[PDB]
């Protein structure tokens, strides 16, 4: 599924992402702008051979199983393809998990490259919320 903005804006709010660990909501819809493009089937390898799945590219070395990535951790307890559903609760359950980690949403490079420190209020701008 393919979230329009304040679709998507919505969807996180609803789910409790919304200020969750000081996060504004605006900073949680840039980070799955700039992830996935708010497409809930994005998934990308990396170079160490994990996968990031999802519309905040959660990564298979810590977070979830899909089954291929030696030596990685499930600390989200989830396949990795849950994260693939049009349903974002797993996204969401599991990202509440990683910002909570000690380094913020720094964890999402993207974020700390292309969200930190902007105005991150124009993602949410106009949505009924
Ligand atoms: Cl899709
Ligand atoms: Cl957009
Ligand atoms: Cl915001
Ligand atoms: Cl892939
Ligand atoms: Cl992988
Ligand atoms: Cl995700
Ligand atoms: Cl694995
Ligand atoms: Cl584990
Ligand atoms: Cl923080
Ligand atoms: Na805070
Ligand atoms: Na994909
Ligand atoms: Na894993």
């Amino acid at each position: 599924k393919v979230f329009g903005r304040c679709e998507l804006a919505a969807a996180m709010k609803r789910h409790g992402l919304d200020n969750y660990r000081g996060y504004s909501l605006g900073n949680w819809v840039c980070a799955a702008k700039f992830e996935s493009n708010f497409n809930t089937q994005a998934t990308n390898r990396n170079t160490d051979g994990s996968t990031d799945y999802g519309i905040l590219q959660i990564n298979s070395r810590w977070w979830c199983n899909d089954g291929r990535t030696p030596g990685s951790r499930n600390l989200c307890n989830i396949p990795c393809s849950a994260l693939l559903s049009s349903d974002i609760t797993a996204s969401v359950n599991c990202a509440k998990k990683i910002v909570s980690d000690g380094n913020g949403m720094n964890a999402w490079v993207a974020w700390r490259n292309r969200c930190k420190g902007t105005d991150v209020q124009a993602w949410i701008r106009g949505c009924r919320l």
